[PDB]
């Protein structure tokens, strides 16, 4: 599958692509404003994620640090990033279908559109100014808007025992972005696409 990753933001981002135990393609790339990065994602990739990282720096060896989404201090991400991270999530060629979503479960840093570039399913978007409206407790000092599980680390917010429900924090994310997951047990907003679709992830999509 082809994924085009496009930075329309005014700021540089450092894009990242991983399936949790390995990079997808080169794993990461600096994208100045307006730049794009086209990657190949193998068919059958399950549990893949693409995200933006903000305000990073790296040395010539590719080691450094990002204020949002850092992935073990690497330019070329192997592993998932530190919240807050708006997440494009995908599992491909799963019994004939691809499954895509945007999630705010790990917070929000950069507005995002995640759409097919082939036919036959919708895209989804979370492009409201979540950072600017972020409630105080959720603001991340390094920038962005943390999810409540990261901040409070109890099942009320993390949904690890019992049956969590919405909170005033999850409801905030859901109000601003109805089409993205706001907590683990949110009503799903996953889209089923034809197997072997191609996609575009756009940071700061055009309104």
């Amino acid at each position: 599958a082809t994924f085009e990753i496009v930075n329309r933001c005014s700021y540089t981002v450092w894009a990242a692509a991983s399936k949790g135990d390995a990079a997808l393609d080169a794993g990461g790339r600096q994208l100045n404003s307006g730049e794009s990065w086209t990657i190949n994602v193998e068919p059958g990739t399950n549990g893949g994620k693409i995200w933006a990282r903000t305000d990073c720096y790296f040395d010539d060896s590719g080691s450094g640090i990002c204020k949002t989404g850092d992935c073990g201090g690497l330019l070329r991400c192997k592993r998932f990033g530190r919240p807050p991270t708006t997440l494009a999530e995908f599992s491909l060629n799963q019994y004939g279908k691809d499954y895509i979503d945007i999630s705010n479960i790990k917070g929000f840093n950069v507005p995002m559109d995640f759409s097919p570039t082939t036919r036959g399913c919708r895209g989804v978007r979370c492009a409201a100014d979540i950072v600017g409206q972020c409630p105080a407790k959720l603001k991340a000092p390094g920038g962005g808007c943390n999810d409540a599980c990261t901040v409070f680390q109890t099942s009320e917010y993390c949904c690890t025992t019992g049956k969590c429900g919405p909170t005033e924090y999850s409801r905030f994310f859901k109000r601003l972005c109805p089409d993205a997951f706001s907590y683990v047990l949110d009503k799903p907003t996953t889209v089923t696409c034809p197997g072997s679709s191609n996609y575009r992830v756009t940071f700061c999509p055009t309104a």
